[PDB]
């Protein structure tokens, strides 16, 4: 029959109170014959109804799936409070449940450093800003670079990677124009992580 | 019942001549009751009997696994031939067969950086020393470093990563004492890829 899976909130919303984090629990391959499917959500065991639920047509392979998403508190997740979704459907004999909560474990936060182009890519049109965070528990970050205050999105950066030493770094490259590298005051690379203070961390580069 | 998987060998030693690449097949979920198992290899249809077998004891869920690996030529891999895997069990009907071999894919040589430490770092009693590999495909690629000619093993890289222009890039990170960043007259970034001339090339960073 359909199988599910649960998901956490994505690190950022968790960390920034202005973003609403969300549980997800996703049900594979409904069947189309049968595509009721019951969802409910349970917060330490007390039954929740805020929910939005949704059903897509997966068109990889023509198959279905059911996704609902609960909105959490911010402080529920920090705190370890267990996240349940009960699913009820026809191809099931009896009700099919998944729970998540935030892993305790160690708290470490992260060294931020940008680092200026490589010296050969300063006569071409594009330069790379490179952003290294390191040294963080746990393995969740949000990496994000700003021109003054403006977002910039012409980056990518790489998995969190666990170092030798057990705690993680990241690398994050933002590729912008030598022009703008030479004119723009400064870029900043903002990093969010439980372990740092309010959660937030801002380093700042300027060409020199 | 088992199942087969099949693996390409390390790119590393398909571009060091003096290397012995592998292609591995592993049989994964063999029964304690029946651990024997019959393995045959083909080169392009040829039956090879240069494989190395070992069985092994899966204590962790009482299973057993059987990894077979084939020693092959360079440029057996390089030029595209097939190589495959035939094995049977007790518990499997009939044989699975298992095929492998080198995707013709596009090839595009890298730009290979080092980046010194950056500056707020440089008070500390490690340094990390960057070296950027930007634009290859495919995303197989091996990055080692040296003091001089002499191997330096503490350094971690990132996997490669799909950019936005359909090349890869890759981060790998070089930790040393600062006291050595600044005695050391050189480190090295040592990148093997398909697409580079002889298949290596070599960058290299001084404090200055
Ligand atoms: C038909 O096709 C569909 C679609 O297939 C996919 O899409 C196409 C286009 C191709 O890319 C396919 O190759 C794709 O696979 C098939 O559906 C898929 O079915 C799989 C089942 O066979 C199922 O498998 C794995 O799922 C998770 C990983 O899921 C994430 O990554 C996948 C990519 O690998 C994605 O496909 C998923 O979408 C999912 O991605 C995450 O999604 C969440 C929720 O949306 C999202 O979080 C939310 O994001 C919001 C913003 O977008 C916001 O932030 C929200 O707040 C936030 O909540 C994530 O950000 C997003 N991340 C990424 C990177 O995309 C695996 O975990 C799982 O493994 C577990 O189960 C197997 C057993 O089956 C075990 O072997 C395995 O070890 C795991 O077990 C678990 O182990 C841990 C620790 O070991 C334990 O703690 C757990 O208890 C234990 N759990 C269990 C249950 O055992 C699966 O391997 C895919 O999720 C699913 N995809 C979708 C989109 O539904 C379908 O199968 C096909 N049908 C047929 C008949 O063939
Ligand atoms: C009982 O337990 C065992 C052990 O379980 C593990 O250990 C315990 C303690 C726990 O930690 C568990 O969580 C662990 O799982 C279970 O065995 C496991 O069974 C899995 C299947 O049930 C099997 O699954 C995946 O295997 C490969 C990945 O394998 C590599 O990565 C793993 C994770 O890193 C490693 O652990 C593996 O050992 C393996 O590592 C690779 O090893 C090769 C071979 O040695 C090595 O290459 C050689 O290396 C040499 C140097 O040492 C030298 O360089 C040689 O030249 C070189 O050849 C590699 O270096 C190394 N690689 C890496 C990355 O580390 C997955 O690829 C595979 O995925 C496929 O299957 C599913 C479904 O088909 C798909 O989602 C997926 O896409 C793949 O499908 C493929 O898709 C393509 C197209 O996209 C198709 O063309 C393919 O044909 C298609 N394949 C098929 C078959 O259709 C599996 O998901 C685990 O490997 C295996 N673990 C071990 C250690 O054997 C067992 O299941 C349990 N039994 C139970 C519970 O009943």
């Amino acid at each position: 029959g359909p199988s599910v899976f649960i998901f956490p909130p994505n690190i950022k919303d968790v960390l920034m109170i202005s973003l609403t984090p969300k549980v997800t629990c996703v049900v594979v391959d409904v069947s189309e014959d049968d595509p009721d499917v019951q969802i409910s959500w349970f917060v330490n065991n007390v039954e929740v109804h805020t929910a939005q639920t949704q059903t897509h047509r997966e068109d990889y392979n023509s198959t279905i799936r059911v996704v609902s998403t609960l909105p959490i508190q911010h402080q529920d997740w920090m705190s370890g409070k267990e996240f349940k979704c009960k699913v009820n459907n026809k191809d099931l004999p009896s009700p099919i449940e998944r729970t998540i909560s935030k892993i305790k474990g160690l708290v470490r936060a992260p060294q931020v450093y940008i680092l200026p182009p490589p010296a050969e890519q300063l006569s071409r049109k594009d330069v790379s800003l490179t952003c290294l965070v390191v040294g963080f528990n746990p393995g969740d970050i949000s990496v994000e670079w700003t021109s003054n205050g403006h977002t910039e999105e012409n980056y990518k950066d790489t998995a969190p990677v666990l170092d030798s030493d057990g705690s993680y770094f990241i690398y994050s490259k933002l590729n912008m124009k030598t022009s703008k590298w030479e004119k723009t005051d400064s870029f900043s690379c903002n990093v969010r992580h439980e372990g740092l203070k309010n959660y937030y961390l801002k380093k700042t580069i300027s060409r020199s």
